[PDB]
């Protein structure tokens, strides 16, 4: 297939990117350098990952070395939950631009639909461990994001972890100026998201699949948890194609016309994960992989389940 997908702002987004959540600051600079050398052109970042400065060091080194030009890169970051207030959005974006050492972002996402109390804590909790919400709503935050496009700080804006009703609220916003370009959501064979993906695609919103390998390094992983990389049924599909299970898991969302952002800090896996343009999964393979759905969600937090905008009470 084509290596880039067209967004509604007319820009082309590479369908394979590098994830950076949990990538330690002491290893992420090398990871991004190696990724750019072997062909990656899309990096997924966030302020909350606490490593944007070091990601920026890698990008600057490869620009200075003339391995790539800025126009060829697609850099994504996300507005954290403590900055949903209208007057905090520009400042949060500027801090990210400063750390990444860039003068614009290709895409900036609302990280989660839930606004939290502003302050220095990323997850402000009350005395009994509930997240403290802010009185912001999704629509006012969206208007502040639209301002960033008009001021030239970002080329495209989008959302992440929004359910279909929350997407709908934005699409029906009075005075909507820029539609969301992308909805970035958890997606893998144990959480296939057919309903939400169909909804988004029908509205012309591109879907990015996160945790495509099932996030085995997530901090709350338990030893008894399901493992996609070790699923013998997926191993057999990989073996039939002479590819690794990770390569099958990355190729899967690509054939559903999704963008996919696997994370690695290991140079040999960074290279392996990019070698996914030289094979195809059959229609039969795809239907079989879809059959493995178990509505098993890796990214959710119990402390957030009372927030009015918690996205995962709805079916999709
Ligand atoms: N918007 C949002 O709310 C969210 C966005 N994301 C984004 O999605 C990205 C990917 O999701 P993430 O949850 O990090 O996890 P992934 O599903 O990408 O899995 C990452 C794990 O897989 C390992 N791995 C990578 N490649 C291979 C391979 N070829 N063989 C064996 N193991 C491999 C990595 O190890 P190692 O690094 O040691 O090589 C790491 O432990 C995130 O980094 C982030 O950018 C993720 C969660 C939420
Ligand atoms: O958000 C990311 O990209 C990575 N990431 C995901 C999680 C799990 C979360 N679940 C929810 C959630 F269910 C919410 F409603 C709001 C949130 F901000 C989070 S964050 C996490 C926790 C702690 C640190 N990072 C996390």
């Amino acid at each position: 297939m084509a290596s880039r997908i067209l967004l509604n702002n007319g820009a082309k987004m590479p369908i394979l990117g590098l994830g950076t959540w949990k990538s330690p600051p002491g290893q992420v600079t090398e990871a991004v350098k190696v990724a750019i050398d072997v062909g990656y052109r899309h990096i997924d970042c966030a302020h909350v990952y606490q490593n944007e400065n070091e990601v920026g060091v890698a990008i600057q080194e490869k620009l200075r070395e003339q391995v790539v030009k800025r126009e060829e890169l697609f850099i994504v970051s996300k507005l954290w939950c403590t900055y949903h207030e209208k007057g905090l959005v520009k400042g949060a974006c500027q801090k990210t631009l400063s750390d990444l050492k860039l003068d614009y972002l290709d895409l900036y996402l609302i990280h989660w639909p839930t606004g939290f109390k502003p302050g220095k804590e990323f997850f402000p909790l009350d005395e009994s461990g509930n997240v403290v919400p802010s009185d912001t709503n999704i629509l006012d935050t969206w208007a502040a994001m639209e301002e960033l496009v008009d001021e030239g700080l970002v080329k495209a804006i989008g959302i992440s972890n929004f359910n279909h009703l929350q997407v709908e609220m934005i699409l029906n916003k009075p005075g909507l100026k820029y539609k969301p370009a992308v909805n970035q959501i958890e997606c893998h064979p144990y959480l296939t998201q057919e309903k939400l993906i169909q909804y988004c695609q029908s509205k012309g919103i591109v879907v990015t699949a996160y945790s495509p390998l099932g996030s085995p390094d997530r901090p709350w992983a338990k030893p008894e948890d399901p493992s996609l990389l070790e699923d013998p049924r997926i191993k057999a599909i990989a073996a039939k194609h002479n590819k690794t299970t990770a390569q099958v898991l990355i190729r899967f969302p690509m054939q559903r016309n999704l963008v996919v952002i696997p994370k690695s800090v290991t140079p040999e896996r960074i290279a392996e994960n990019f070698k996914v343009f030289d094979f195809e999964l059959s229609s039969q393979d795809m239907t079989t992989l879809l059959s493995y759905n178990r509505n098993w969600r890796v990214c959710a937090l119990l402390s957030c389940t009372s927030h009015k905008d918690y996205p995962f009470h709805e079916e999709f």
